[PDB]
C-alpha cells in the first residue's frame, strides 16, 4: 500500500473537506460497507454513483432543489489505510456546495456509528 499522500493522488482537482471519518476497520472492509451503503441510497438523491473498486474511490453527484438554476455538488469519497486495522475516509468537492457534501459525510459517520466501526 503506497503511503496516504500517494493513494490522494487519484483525487480529481478539488477542495478536500477537513471532516474525516475514522474507522476501525480494515480499508477493504470499511470500502465494501460503504459501496453497499451509498448504493442504496441512490432513490435520495445521489446521482450518477460510480464505484471505482480499485482506487477505493466511489464519484456521484447531489443536486440543489432549483429545477430552473441548477447547482451540481459533484464529489469523490476515498478510503485509505489508517494503521494496521485502520482506515478513514475523505471528502472531495469537486464543484458546488461544501455544505451538501458536509451533510452527506454526517449522514454516512450516523450509520458507521450504529454499526460501531468508528474509532
Amino acid at each position: 500500500k503506497p503511503p496516504n499522500s500517494v493513494l490522494l493522488k487519484k483525487f480529481s482537482k478539488g477542495k478536500i473537506l477537513e471532516l474525516e471519518i475514522h474507522a476501525k476497520i480494515p480499508e477493504k472492509r470499511l470500502y465494501e460497507g460503504l459501496h453497499k451503503l451509498l448504493e442504496g441510497w441512490k432513490q435520495y438523491g445521489l446521482k450518477n454513483l460510480v464505484f471505482n473498486i480499485t482506487n477505493m474511490i466511489i464519484t456521484g453527484k447531489l443536486v440543489n432543489d432549483s429545477i430552473l438554476f441548477l447547482r451540481s455538488t459533484l464529489f469523490e469519497i476515498m478510503v485509505l489505510p489508517n494503521g494496521d486495522g485502520r482506515s478513514l475516509i475523505k471528502f472531495n468537492k469537486k464543484t458546488g456546495s461544501t455544505k451538501t457534501l458536509t451533510k452527506l459525510a454526517t449522514e454516512i459517520q450516523i450509520i458507521l456509528q450504529k454499526e460501531g466501526v468508528l474509532d
